Formats: structure tokens, C-alpha cells, sequence
């Protein structure tokens, strides 16, 4: 009987439940997840005239800077709390490079997912802590189980979309689900993932106590479509009117991705697609509901020099992010678009 | 409090895989049946081998009983073409045998899985390897023991999910390209597959690790169509042989799905256009893939349950019946007879 040839090993690995209990979450993180989710389903549902903004670094490596700008994003978000509703970036990874928080915590090419998913609800609760709703991408089946409780918003990255698996856990999560359209450009497989993830599915997952089990979801009716570019650009009002033109009736706001595919390889393009999105939305556009911002507290990117995490402070090791004064900017200037629109509106 | 699983109705005790490896174990010849077909299948898409690998079979299986109908005339043809064409099944697993073993929304998985595995068994004890779709990280588990050959659809070809799983499985993997016609994701898959991965799955036991896989060489891709258009002709093959990597393995290519086009009358045709490429010398395209049955075509699920469903005929992609496949399994046979005198 030859099985496991190709697996080097299994390795202990500490429940969902027992993690909740080691790093357990403050009222405040409790209530911070509830109320980011709260304000995500107006908005997403038409309830709401403001604009869900999923901003912040492309993947977070360190959580001290990932807490300074977080105070940063807290303050901000104070400020334009009437037109813009701020949940922050709290991603793990990106699609050869860094494999991310939870396989490396370390960053050092060593892999220790214990020691991750100990980081990764840490930061979670850290963020979540201060008041700031959380967004993160729902990478597996599983992992979720460790994190989804102080999460707000949950994206299904271009490379999953038309996963089966991961339409069948989109239906099952307790929050709003945004599905990135193809690399390919279209949008057909991001409508199709938000019509299945609206049902009632039977997949199997592990419980809390870290055993496999048949899960049975309820349908989720919160999951709508993110634009981001593809094999080109899609932020642009005849793209939009294409989009628009596919969601079937009752479907949500459209959520605009001003990096990846929209900003085509380079940040700087990011303030450009605000301006092109701010410019619909004063002139009345109703359906674009949200937008997707990758910033850090210091432009661009970097690698990782000869020795590890000791690299270039507040700047991403993955896609490169447009600094923090440059965020400023760009969501003032999105507020007013969101004010602007408000009139058009009367 | 907290405000977890608010979409999560609720969890089912599940057999481990292990547990289900006792109740339905595999014989003696089951498991030789798999290593065979292994072994087979990787002689093939490395060169070593200048026979066409073969997955066919029904779309779906419902029918245990219709599906060792089919297995029996299958393995007597097999048995005949052996010296050109190596054979597997598809066996692939409406949701399926899996999460609908009795095809009536009463979705009950622990049947499934012995329904899945039952069959994988009942197959392979007569001699005939089985190849199935890597669905989920955790349903090979309960069946990998008895699989040759294992394949990742066109949707998932680009989940990460799915190149590490493949990274890690004791048989070769086809990657089929996007749905959009294109291979550089079914590329990319077969080199990330190729690398060690760490990713969490559950054990025999039902209990949830950490992961480690060895990486897995032989991965190779698979041509389905898509959006840009079928790719079974010269032009595409050749597109296709000049995207290759160095030390990718040798192209399959599947008949029905984005090649047929839609109709499934087409697969005798797609099978001249490649039993063609094959005959003059064209050694790039290793393998092709077939969804054949009993009776051609396809249809519904009446409101009888199940048992007012016509036999021997697929419930989801349209199919050949076993008459217009013994054909193209020997032009192809034939076709392959041909190219090592072009190579001689
Ligand atoms: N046991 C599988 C590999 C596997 C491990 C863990 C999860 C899923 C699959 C095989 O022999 O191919
Ligand atoms: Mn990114
Ligand atoms: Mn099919």
C-alpha cells in the first residue's frame, strides 16, 4: 500500500480553540469585528452612503509597524468617520518570495506555523484592539478557524475565485466576502462565485478542536464583486458601466481595487485610479461601494537583504505600497468625492 | 460574547480516514493495480515510454453497479491495446458520489466517502488502474492508496491550495489550463508542485498537522479549451511545446470539455486532429483524456429519486457510448503503432 511518499512529516499543531485561549480577544476586539462588519453591510447594501475603504500594507511582516500605522489609520479614520468607513489591511501574504506571517513569522526562510498563527492573532487582537476593524484574504479552509472571529471583512484573492472550496467557505463565514475578478480580466467568475456562495453548502473543515468534520453553511448574502484589473484596467466608467451591466438584480456594491491589475505594475498608479474613481462617484455613481487601498507607512517595496528582519522600517517585502502622507491624501480626496455625491444624490 | 460560525448550521462526526481504510480495506490486487498504474503512467510522460497514456471513463460516477459494468469492458479492451495504450479510468467523484451518494439532496458524506471508496476498491481489484479530480485537500485521504492518477480541473489549477496538494500526492498530476484558454497558470502549477510545501491537512486520524511535502516532478499539463478557443490542433500543441519549461513533462490532452466544443459528437473528431499529430511523429503529446460511458449523451434527475434513471448514462457532461469509444481507443491505438515507426 504506498501512501505518503511524498510527505516528508505531519507536526503538532495546536487547535483553534486552545489558540483562542492562549491569545484571547478583548471585549474591545470583540466588539471593534462586529461593528466593522455592521457598517461593511450597509454600505455594501445600499443602507449607507458611505464608502468601505479596505486600506493598508500588502502583507504585514512586522507588528510594530503594523500597530504605528494602525494608530496612524485610527486617527484618520476618526477624522472622516461621516463619509468613509476605515477597516484595516491585516493580510498574511501575497500570490518565489516571502511565503508570509504564518509559515514565516521569522522571516528567515524557516517555517513555523505554530509560532505564525500565534503572530497572526496577536496582530489581529493588537489591531482589532485599538478600535480598528480588520480585513484579511481567506487563504485555506482552516486557518480561518484560528482567525475569523476578529475579522470583518474577508477577500477571496483572482487565483481563487472560481475555487469550489473556496466558495463553499465564503458561505459559511460570519462577515462580508469580496471575490477579485479573473486574472483574466472578467468578471463572469467573480458574479458566478457570489451567486454560489449565497447557498447552502456541505464541505468538510475542522472544528474548534482541530478535528475534521462535515460542515453545513448557511449561504452567505453579503459577498459582492472587486474590480482589479487583468489580462487590461477596469476603474474606468465604461469598465464600470460593463460590470454593473453583468450583476444580476439585487447584487451588491462594487468594491475597486486601485492596486494589482488596476495599478499595473507600479504604486504610483494608485492615487491616478482614485482620481478616476473619485471622479464617478462625485458625478453620482452609486454602485461603487468600496475601494481597496495598499499603503504603508513608507513607498514601495524591498527584498530581504543578506540578513533578515533587520530591512528598510514601515516599507512592504511584498507588492510595493504608496506611502503614508500619500494615503492621506488620496482618502480626504475620496471623501469629498463621498460628500459630492451626497448632493448629487438630493 | 464572540460571534463565530453565525453562518455555520452546524457539524457532522466524520470517519477518519483511517477508520474507513479498515471498514473498506483494499485487497491485495487493488493496491498492486495502483502502483501498476503509477508506475505506468510516469514511464510515459517522462519518454521512457512511447505508449499514450489513457484516462477514460464516465464524466461522474452515480452507479456503482453501471460503473463495473463499464469497468469490466474496459479492462477487456485495456487488456488488448496494452501494447499501445495505457489505460485508467476516470472515476471522478449535483456535488457527487461524495456529498450526494444517493443523488437526492439528502447530502450525507459518510455514505459518500464509503460509496467513493467501495468503488475505487471495486474498480481497481479487477485490474484497472483509476484516475480521479484532486477536489478538496482532505477526500484523497480517505482514497489516495488506490488512485494512479490524479488531476486538478481548470478552476483550481491556479489555487495555491491545490499545487501544494499536489506537491505532496503519491501519483502524477495534470494541471488543465485556465478556463480562459490559457497555460501559463497550468504551467505555473506544474513548477510550484514540483517544490517542497507546508500547508495543513489532517491526518489518518482525523486530526488536524502541519504538512510537509516533498514536491512532486511529475506534474504535467493538460489542454481543455477554453475562452481563446479549442487546442487540440498542431498549431496549438506547438504554442503550447514552445511555453514548456525546461524538464516539463509530456502534454495530454483532453477531448471532451472546451474541446468538444460543447457537444460531445466532437470527441471522435478531436481524436483524428491528435491521432493525426500522433501518426506523423509527434511525440510532444504523451497522454489525452476521454469521458466516455455506457450510452452516449447525458441527461437529468427525475423527480422518481434516482431509480427512474435511464442506465448506463451520465447525469452531468454529455459522454461517448462505449461503441464510437472502442474506435477512437483504436485509432488511437493505431495511431500510436504508427508514430514509433517514425521514430524508428
Ligand atoms: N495520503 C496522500 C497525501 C495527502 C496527505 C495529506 C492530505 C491529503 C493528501 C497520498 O498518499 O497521496
Ligand atoms: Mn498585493
Ligand atoms: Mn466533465
Amino acid at each position: 500500500a504506498e501512501e505518503d511518499v511524498r510527505i516528508l512529516g505531519y507536526d503538532p499543531l495546536a487547535s483553534p480553540a486552545l489558540l483562542q485561549v492562549q491569545i484571547p480577544a478583548t471585549p474591545t476586539s470583540l466588539e471593534t469585528a462586529k461593528r466593522g462588519r455592521r457598517e461593511a453591510i450597509d454600505i455594501i447594501t445600499g443602507k449607507d452612503d458611505r464608502v468601505l475603504v479596505i486600506v493598508g500594507p500588502c502583507s504585514i511582516h512586522d507588528l510594530e509597524a503594523a500597530q504605528e500605522y494602525a494608530l496612524r489609520l485610527k486617527k484618520l479614520s476618526d477624522e472622516l468617520k461621516g463619509d468613509l468607513s476605515i477597516i484595516m489591511r491585516a493580510y498574511l501574504e501575497k500570490p518565489v518570495g516571502w511565503k508570509g506571517l504564518i509559515n514565516d513569522p521569522d522571516v528567515n526562510n524557516t517555517f513555523n506555523i505554530n509560532k505564525g498563527l500565534q503572530s497572526a492573532r496577536q496582530l489581529f487582537v493588537n489591531l482589532t484592539n485599538i478600535g480598528l476593524p480588520i480585513g484579511s484574504e481567506m487563504l485555506d479552509t482552516i486557518s480561518p478557524q484560528y482567525l475569523a472571529d476578529l475579522v470583518s471583512f474577508g477577500a477571496i484573492g483572482a487565483r481563487t475565485t472560481e475555487s469550489q472550496l473556496h466558495r463553499e467557505l465564503a458561505s459559511g463565514l460570519s462577515f462580508p466576502v469580496g471575490f477579485k475578478n479573473g486574472t483574466d480580466g472578467t468578471l463572469n467568475v467573480a458574479v458566478d462565485a457570489c451567486q454560489a456562495a449565497a447557498h447552502s453548502h456541505h464541505f468538510m473543515s475542522v472544528t474548534k478542536h482541530g478535528v475534521a468534520a462535515i460542515t453545513t453553511t448557511k449561504g452567505n448574502e453579503h459577498c459582492f464583486v472587486i474590480l482589479r484589473g487583468g489580462k487590461g484596467t477596469n476603474y474606468d466608467a465604461k469598465s464600470v458601466a460593463e460590470a454593473k451591466a453583468q450583476l444580476p438584480a439585487g447584487s451588491n456594491g462594487l468594491m475597486i481595487d486601485y492596486s494589482h491589475g488596476n495599478s499595473n505594475k507600479d504604486f504610483r498608479n494608485q492615487p491616478k485610479v482614485n482620481d478616476v474613481v473619485c471622479e464617478q462617484i462625485a458625478n453620482g455613481e452609486n454602485a461603487i461601494t468600496g475601494v481597496m487601498i495598499e499603503s504603508n507607512i513608507n513607498e514601495g517595496n524591498q527584498g530581504i537583504p543578506a540578513e533578515g528582519k533587520a530591512l528598510k522600517y514601515g516599507v512592504s517585502i511584498t507588492d510595493a505600497c504608496i506611502g503614508w502622507e500619500t494615503t492621506e491624501d488620496v482618502l480626504r480626496k475620496l471623501a469629498a468625492a463621498v460628500r459630492q455625491r451626497r448632493e448629487v444624490n438630493k
